[PDB]
């Protein structure tokens, strides 16, 4: 599977089937359609950064991973009574700025997307146990805007150089993803999916009003990462972002 014409996000539901399930994402968020639920607590947000351990190339992308053995890095709050423990962060991004986000805010397109991903530990041992969940993950969904150089980024870029090729991975300890976030925390939320296989329909998303800054260059830098192995063709990893699917009558709620 991949982001290529003949492994792509339209070829998917032939390996997933779930690619054409009920629950799927990203979405397009229409805001005359979404609803301000008055229960939705605040988005609380605590990462401890000695719990950041290692940013990987997995040829489709790159992910910094956290150790989640205990609940040092948790989201709280929102739509949730349970508390979810942090594992990982990513980006997606398109061939060129005008795309590159997963979401999209009444058909606009954002040039990249942040992921924060979070599993359920209340009621789960695992991810493996969670992923695969109706519960189990929650993912906060930052949109990025092409616009000034973000530079909370920086420690991010200035790894990649040290995951250039397929499988590279390296240390990437003392950081805290919350200063990635936005000032306010108003969001959309929504039941849904992972946006690549295996897809599960396991994701509360967690979609952010408020978009972060990123520049032309910071994005020629994601791009520059490589989807082959050392010695090999170089491939550039151009974009990994996911096509918006049918809400087939599900409602996203607002918190503002
Ligand atoms: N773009 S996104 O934010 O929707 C997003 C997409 C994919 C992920 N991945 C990590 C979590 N997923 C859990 C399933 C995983 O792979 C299958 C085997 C197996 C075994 C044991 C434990 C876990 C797993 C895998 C892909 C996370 C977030
Ligand atoms: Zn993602």
């Amino acid at each position: 599977w991949g982001y290529d014409d003949k492994n792509g996000p339209e070829q998917w539901s032939k390996l997933y089937p779930i690619a054409n399930g009920n629950n799927q994402s990203p979405v397009d968020i229409k805001t005359s359609e979404t609803k301000h639920d008055t229960s939705l607590k605040p988005i609380s947000v605590s990462y401890n950064p000695a719990t950041a351990k290692e940013i990987i190339n997995v040829g489709h992308s790159f992910h910094v991973n956290f150790e989640d053995n205990d609940n040092r890095s948790v989201l709280k709050g929102g739509p949730f009574s349970d508390s979810y423990r942090l594992f990982q962060f990513h980006f997606h991004w398109g061939s060129t700025n005008e795309h590159g986000s997963e979401h999209t805010v009444d058909g606009v397109k954002y040039s990249a997307e942040l992921h924060v991903a979070h599993w359920n530990s209340a009621k789960y041992s695992s991810l493996a146990e969670a992923a695969s969940k109706a519960d189990g993950l929650a993912v906060i969904g930052v949109l990025m805007k092409v616009g000034e150089a973000n530079p909370k980024l920086q420690k991010v870029l200035d790894a990649l150089q040290a995951i250039k090729t397929k499988g590279k991975r390296a240390p990437f300890t003392n950081f805290d993803p919350s200063t990635l976030l936005p000032s306010s925390l108003d969001f959309w939320t929504y039941p849904g999916s992972l946006t690549h296989p295996p897809l599960y329909e396991s994701v509360t998303w967690i979609i952010c009003k408020e978009s972060i800054s990123v520049s032309s260059e910071q994005l020629a830098q994601f791009r520059s990462l490589l989807s082959n192995v050392e010695g090999d063709n170089a491939v550039p990893m151009q974009h990994n972002n996911r096509p918006t699917q049918p809400l087939k009558g599900r409602t996203v709620r607002a918190s503002f």
